């Protein structure tokens, strides 16, 4: 466990606490969200981010934040504003930017 890995695992744990039901914690399927794989060119989720930490693909907190922002932007693009997914993506994007 390197310092960067420890730091990012801490950040990821705090972010996921804002998503207790795992809206953003798994690879979305077209069966769940028809059209998703065509609309969202660069999908991202917390499970994939955890794997990228372990593979040590993040060389910076800025890279980690880029993936988090991507995850949130994707959810706010596919889902209409009056949905639980858009609303939670917006709230955790803002709260993640704090830390
Ligand atoms: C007929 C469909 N109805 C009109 C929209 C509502 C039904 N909607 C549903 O069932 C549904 C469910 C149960 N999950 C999602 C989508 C996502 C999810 O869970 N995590 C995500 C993360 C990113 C993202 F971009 C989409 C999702 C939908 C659309």
């Amino acid at each position: 466990s390197t310092p960067i890995q420890q730091l990012l695992e801490h950040f990821l744990r705090q972010l996921q606490r804002k998503d207790p039901h795992g809206f953003f914690a798994f690879p979305v399927t077209d069966a769940i969200a028809p059209g998703y794989s065509m609309i969202i060119k660069h999908p991202m989720d917390f499970g994939t981010m955890k794997d990228k930490i372990v593979a040590n693909e993040y060389k910076s907190v800025t890279e980690f934040k880029a993936d988090f922002k991507l995850m949130c932007d994707n959810a706010m693009t596919y889902n209409r504003p009056d949905t639980v997914y858009y609303k939670l993506a917006k709230k955790i994007l803002h709260a993640g930017f704090k830390m």
